[PDB]
């Protein structure tokens, strides 16, 4: 189909409307740039190489170029492998970027450079140097940087990557950097807010340095900035993740009260993790258009119960107090100041780590009228004691979220105390459902109708990691008439009762996963028939339960379309001549998606197929330790559009696929030991879409096996990590390869030849085989 | 050293006292009996093999057998490997036994025979046919078996070797088989006892049968008997893992009430699921020396609180009766009869699933006066309230099991329910004195009351409970002489560094899998809690997924082993952060850490310095470990064992002996090692094993291996490599083939890859003469 293989190891993408060439060589195991990328590319990333030096040559026909990308090509010790370091710097000569007369990006983080590259165009509106060495900004160096808009300088001295001294900005060096508009400088080691700033900046980032104090100077000509993080300077450091070090006498970053005047069209304010004792009133006069205040990991603990800078705050949309406890105190009490009710835009609520005993319903008066709150997070709390019925007044919320507590009758893991949650990397939910309760990671133990009392509205309620062991009999949570999803995973039900979560009548999906408890003891009765009861039930999540044994022999639905058994023993429940527990799921009528892997299915008894429910089309096989397969008992599964058999030990491939399937789409044999197809092992199969053959021992494949009239029909075929012998035999197949337009991941890359000596580690997407042609 | 090399893929042992020449060939991938086994054989196992017949050839100059396995050599369809099935059944042709004169033993289970094999020599005392398709005993047939012992026929006939028939067996079958003194016949589909059997029976097994009466004759003439079997005829199916199929009427096994009057040498007498709704003490009227009773799954739950029949045991010493509760009945006491208080010799009482809410004190009190008891097992009960202090009454028990039950303020797993806990197959604290076994129940808060007068215990198991409490040391205040803690799986929050530091004679705690409370940012956790136990020596803190603590260093002066694997210490040794590189060097007498799967892709420097000073054993296993600065090896001056197998790493030092000298166990096994160092093992006096195994190693030279170190090594492991077999080899070939050094599998996984010839076949067979010419 193709009249020229594609040699180049980078994948060539095309934007014909913005006039674009997109060239990814990221991770490709480059030390060279590779000759021939096309003169016409615009967009170059070379992130994540072993690329050493750059050079008038690098990018010579490269005119056209908009954005470079060379992230990450010697990357700083620490950050870095360790396997594989970085041996010396990337050496940048002289020339490299100045004919580029388009360039309007240029990422350089990651590089260990000593000083900012020189020469670069005037085009240059962005500019990142990130994880570099350069610790020292003089206005000399600045100069070329006349139209820049966005310059990122941090991580160029902190614990991951030390420069050993404090960072020197000189005197006005960003004053003349008339367009500038993002300056950051985070992660630094700075001493001081360098003055004087532009006005044109919208975002100035300061955050994770060493600055003790703001002089009332430094923001006065700032009119324009809308986000401002001062963040970690005179850090709280309790229990912090990182080496944190503490401003000394126990200060907190110290902000005169008027240093925010100039700051009138401020958006966002982030002053986490400053030690912070009190909040002045006076910060807020001369902005009131804040929208998002972070205060979380100070020490406003008293200040939350007074909190009179709130009445200033009528815009604020996201308010953060978590992690504002006194070490060794723990209150009885949350203490709301009635301040907190002037916060009439309000929609984000979080005070985690506030650390008291007993929530009441009167403690949340001050929030009652607030007409557009949407979460309230309580999370972290170690909260004894709440009664559920409070929220009965917080109908309108979208998330009650009490996670983590100690409570008995999203945002990454690490959110609140990670050194710097927006840090760019170089290595390589029920909440849509309507109004959540998340009481997950909690103590609850027993749970009975009366402790939802009033909840009727909820959509989603989160009981996960709790201690549930009841022997539930669908009198529980009578009240959550109107509940749509519940999170019940990681407790440990005792699925006595065939009638548990029969009282939950609107329930679209339920997730029983990782209740394994009762199920690892013999005797013990356990009514996997359970299903029957749930009329509008959608999707079952049962993984990881050890499922050996049940009383009951079938589930039936008639409205169950999805089914999760992952990491159970069906093994077990199937044992060989055992015939009782073969229609286990036959029942479940409207099944279309099947997930029976990691169920050390070593083989299937012969009566699994035929027991499978009729719609089936979505088979999951995987992780089984799979050893043979008869695969004309896909013959059964008349629907089936999707079998994943990944994962296996599987050696063979059916003689005629066609004859075990009309239906079959989707083959995915990844990680099998397959080491060659059998001789007309795709003809005919022309309902086939896509291939998954990777990570086998395919030494040799054939047009017989792989006629071109089902290939050229694949969306997808992988073939990447097997064991291609490139001999004169293989001729069809590296043709075929260089030629088509079928997609073949992980060609620059895993498409390899082993042998013979002469070709060996040769990627056949290069091979010439001229001599088999003389 | 040697100067013929062993090519036989079979171990042989020799013991000169026994006269034994021991030949095991299990599971070598055979399809014939390798040529070349010793002609003074006295035992030859063929166990678990595709060889498809047997005859004179086989056994020709194997004149001295007095033992043949040849087990599963074609095992039944449902009981085998699927991906590798049996195509036709064994054949034995005639003659292929008759001349082997001394022949006492003779195992042929898992076959497929379809009868029993004739032209046995009379020398034969074993005969086993286990797993066999058959399902008819004919007198005449047996006739060859005159001076046989022990005869097993069992698994012949049923749900995983169907027959589709009754089995049969002739009126007077064994009678004349005067010496036979074993015979089982489990899993047959037996209807009926056969009789008349010889009175020479020690031991008979007749239990998963289809028998429904016996007669009141039926052992008569059995004075010799010590063993009966006749379990699971008319079982009890409740929850039944198997396929079971009741008799009718809910009928239990009908046993008259003298059946067992000739039995006065009964030791053991087996009735485990029988249905069984009464036991008659006229049973046991002349069987004064019984000393085993299962009376597991029957219906025998009202029967516990009569129990007249244990007045007529007195030397019993143990009693099942688990698994007898009455279906949809939950009661609310146990009622044990006071006729439990005449079993004078009870060592072992087990009532498992008897069902019932709640225990008090004075419902064990016919068991007060039992002075030989030993162990008391009450697990799988649903009890909901147990007063602990009660077993105050019982500190001369060894163990007392209320594991699995639902209590709140070592047998197999699938034991009571599994249908044949004896069948062969074709493919704990107890130590440290007085246990109480409260695993697997619903404790969430506990306190010093609750343990009040056990102050004997020295075992507490607490395993698998909801505890999700800041312990501070005043929890087990009355367990002064507890040596051994299990409080996995629980939710310990470690907030104080006072937990657990009131049981003072505390030696092994084991706080694994409690990762609750260590996957949530911002909570506060005491790793330096181990500085308030004196005299623990072991401590388990695996599967905590710990990536943070607000102590820095860990601190014992007791502490000998520290299992931590299956926690982040990756992210506590973040590159850069040298807060946690110190935490374990100050548990000064730790001579084994395990911190294996801990996400260790790399080690930060500052690791192994920061090491405590006595430690010898280190696991580093399952790490992902990428790279290795074998030179650090240097700051542990006392280390003797190092684990890095199942990592990713490619290389090994260029000399060993200059990275440690004490090390003596390297295990090196499932990396990525493609070549070794040109002078590896150069003058490592110390080196003791090494395992190489599961690598890419293509050659190994000479200067690598040199003989005064390999001459010292108890175990060199090399298989499953990627040896390349060309005139390069030459040394390793040879050496391989003459060395003395204990090799594993050296024939089965020592193999070429290359070149073309000699792919696939064992280095040990290999002729490279053609180097040589
Ligand atoms: C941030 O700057 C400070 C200096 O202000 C660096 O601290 C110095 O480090 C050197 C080398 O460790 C010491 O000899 C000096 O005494 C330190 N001075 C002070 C004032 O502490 C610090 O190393 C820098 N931080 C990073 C991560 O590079
Ligand atoms: C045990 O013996 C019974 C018969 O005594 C076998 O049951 C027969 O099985 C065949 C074929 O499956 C049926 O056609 C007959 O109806 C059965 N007879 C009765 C009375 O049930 C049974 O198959 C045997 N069991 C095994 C495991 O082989
Ligand atoms: N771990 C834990 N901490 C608690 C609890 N109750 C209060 N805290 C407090 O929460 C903080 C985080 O954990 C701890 O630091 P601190 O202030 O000494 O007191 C602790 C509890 O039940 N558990
Ligand atoms: N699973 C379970 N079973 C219990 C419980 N309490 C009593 N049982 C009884 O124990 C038996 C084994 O489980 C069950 O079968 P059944 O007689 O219907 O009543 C059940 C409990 O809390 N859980
Ligand atoms: C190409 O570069 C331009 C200019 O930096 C950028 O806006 C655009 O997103 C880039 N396109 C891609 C797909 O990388
Ligand atoms: C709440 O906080 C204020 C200011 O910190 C305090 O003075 C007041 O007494 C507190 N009220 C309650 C109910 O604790
Ligand atoms: C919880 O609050 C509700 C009122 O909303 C009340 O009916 C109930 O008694 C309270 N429950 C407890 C246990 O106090
Ligand atoms: C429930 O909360 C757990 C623990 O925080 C979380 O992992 C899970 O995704 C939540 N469930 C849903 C459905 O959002
Ligand atoms: C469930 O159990 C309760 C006791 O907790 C019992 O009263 C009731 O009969 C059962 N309810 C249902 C809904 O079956
Ligand atoms: C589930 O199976 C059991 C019989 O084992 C039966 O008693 C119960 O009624 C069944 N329940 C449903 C909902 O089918
Ligand atoms: C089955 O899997 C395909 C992709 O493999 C997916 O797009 C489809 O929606 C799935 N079908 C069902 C019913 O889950
Ligand atoms: C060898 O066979 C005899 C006779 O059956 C047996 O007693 C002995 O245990 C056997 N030894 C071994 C090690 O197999
Ligand atoms: C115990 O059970 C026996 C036999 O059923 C009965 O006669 C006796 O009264 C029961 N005793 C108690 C305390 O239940
Ligand atoms: C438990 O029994 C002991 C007597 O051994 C008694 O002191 C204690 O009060 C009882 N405990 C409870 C909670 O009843
Ligand atoms: C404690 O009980 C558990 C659950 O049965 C068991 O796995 C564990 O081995 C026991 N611990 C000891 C130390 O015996
Ligand atoms: C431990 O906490 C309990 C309250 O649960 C209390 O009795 C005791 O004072 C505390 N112990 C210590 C060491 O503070
Ligand atoms: C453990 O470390 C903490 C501080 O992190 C300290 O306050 C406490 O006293 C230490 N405990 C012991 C037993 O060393
Ligand atoms: C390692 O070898 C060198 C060169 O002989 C020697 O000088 C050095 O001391 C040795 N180190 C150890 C730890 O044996």
């Amino acid at each position: 189909a193709r009249w020229f293989p594609k040699t180049l190891p980078c994948d060539v993408t095309l934007d014909v409307s913005k006039n674009h060439v997109i060239v990814d060589c990221t991770d490709k195991h480059l030390t060279e740039i590779p000759g021939g990328i096309p003169t016409n590319t615009t967009n170059l990333t070379l992130t994540i190489n072993h690329i050493p030096d750059i050079s008038p040559a690098s990018f010579h026909r490269l005119v056209h170029l908009v954005e470079i990308d060379f992230r990450c090509n010697c990357v700083p010790i620490r950050l870095g492998s360790k396997s594989n370091m970085c041996p010396r710097r990337l050496q940048i000569k002289p020339r490299s970027f100045s004919g580029l007369t388009y360039l309007k990006s240029l990422y350089l983080d990651g590089n260990q450079l000593l000083e900012i590259p020189q020469g670069l165009p005037p085009s240059l509106q962005l500019l990142s140097l990130e994880a570099n060495n350069i610790f020292s900004i003089r206005k000399e160096q600045l100069t070329e940087l006349a139209n820049i808009e966005i310059l990122y300088l941090g991580q160029n001295c902190y614990y991951r990557n030390p420069c050993y001294v404090s960072y020197s900005i000189e005197k006005d060096a960003f004053l003349n950097l008339t367009k500038l508009k993002v300056l950051s400088l985070k992660d630094n080691n700075v001493t001081t807010v360098p003055t004087v700033l532009p006005s044109t900046l919208t975002e100035l980032y300061l955050y994770n340095n060493m600055i003790a104090e703001i002089q009332e100077d430094d923001f006065n000509n700032l009119n324009q900035l809308q986000i401002l993080d001062l963040s970690g300077n005179c850090p709280r450091c309790y229990n912090a993740p990182f080496p944190c070090t503490p401003c000394k006498n126990n200060s907190p970053l110290q902000i005169p009260v008027n240093a925010f005047d100039a700051l009138t069209e401020l958006k966002v304010l982030r002053l986490h993790s400053n030690s912070l004792q009190h909040v002045p009133p006076r910060w807020f006069k001369n902005i009131n258009n804040l929208q998002e205040l972070d205060l979380s990991q100070n020490f406003l603990a008293k200040e939350i119960g007074d909190a009179k800078f709130l009445h200033f705050l009528p815009n604020l949309i996201q308010l953060d107090l978590s992690f504002n406890f006194e070490l060794q105190v723990y209150r009885a009490s949350m203490n709301l100041s009635q301040a907190f009710s002037s916060l009439k835009s309000l929609k984000i609520l979080r005070i985690r780590g506030y650390v008291f005993k007993e929530l009441k319903s009167f403690q949340l008066s001050p929030l009652h009228n607030l007409q557009n709150l949407e979460v309230l997070d309580l999370g972290t709390n170690f909260i004894k004691i709440a009664n559920l019925s409070m929220f009965k007044q917080f109908k309108r919320l979208k998330v009650i979220d009490l996670s983590v507590n100690k409570i008995s009758p999203v945002l990454e893991q690490l959110y609140y105390f990670r050194y710097d949650k927006y840090a760019r990397s170089c290595r390589f939910s029920c909440y849509k459902y309507g109004q959540t309760l998340d009481l997950s990671k909690n103590s609850i133990f027993f749970i009975k109708s009366s402790d939802f009392q009033h909840l009727s509205f909820l959509k989603c309620l989160n009981l996960s990691g709790n201690l549930i062991s009841q022997t539930l009999n669908g009198s529980e949570f009578q009240p959550l008439a109107e509940l749509r999803y519940l999170d019940f995973s990681n407790n440990r039900l005792d699925l006595l009762h065939s009638t548990a979560f029969e009282e939950l009548r609107k329930l679209e999906v339920l997730d029983i996963s990782s209740n394994s408890h009762y199920f690892q003891s013999e005797g013990i009765t356990h009514m996997l028939n359970f299903t029957k009861n749930l009329k509008v039930l959608q999707k079952l999540m049962m993984n990881d339960n050890d499922i050996s044994s049940s009383t009951s022999r079938t589930m039936e639905s008639e409205s169950l379309r999805t089914l999760e058994f992952r990491g159970n023993h069906l093994d077990v429940l199937w044992r060989d001549g055992d015939n009782r527990y073969l229609q286990l799921f036959k029942n479940l009528l409207k099944l279309e998606e099947l997930d029976i892997s990691k169920n050390s299915l070593s083989f299937l008894p012969s009566g699994v197929f035929d027991g499978m429910p009729p719609n089936l089309k979505n088979l999951s096989l995987a992780k089984n330790g799979l050893k043979s397969f008869i695969w004309e008992k896909l013959r059964y599964l008349k629907n089936l559009e999707t079998l994943d058999l990944s994962h296996n030990q599987l050696t063979t491939v059916p003689e005629r696929l066609s004859n075990c399937s009309r239906s079959l789409k989707n083959l995915i044999l990844k990680n099998n030991q397959i080491r060659s197809l059998t001789k007309y092992f795709l003809q005919d199969a022309f309902q086939l879409r896509y291939l998954d053959l990777s990570s086998n021992k395919i030494q040799m494949i054939q047009k017989t096996s792989f006629p071109e009239n089902v290939l050229n029909n694949l969306k997808m075929l992988l073939l990447h990590h097997n064991r291609f012998l490139c001999t004169c035999d293989a001729v069809w197949f590296v043709w075929w390869v260089q030629h088509t337009e079928v997609t073949i991941p992980y060609l620059a890359t895993d498409v390899t030849c082993v042998g013979p000596g002469a070709h060996k580690g040769q990627s056949v997407i290069s091979l010439d085989l001229y001599t088999c042609e003389l």
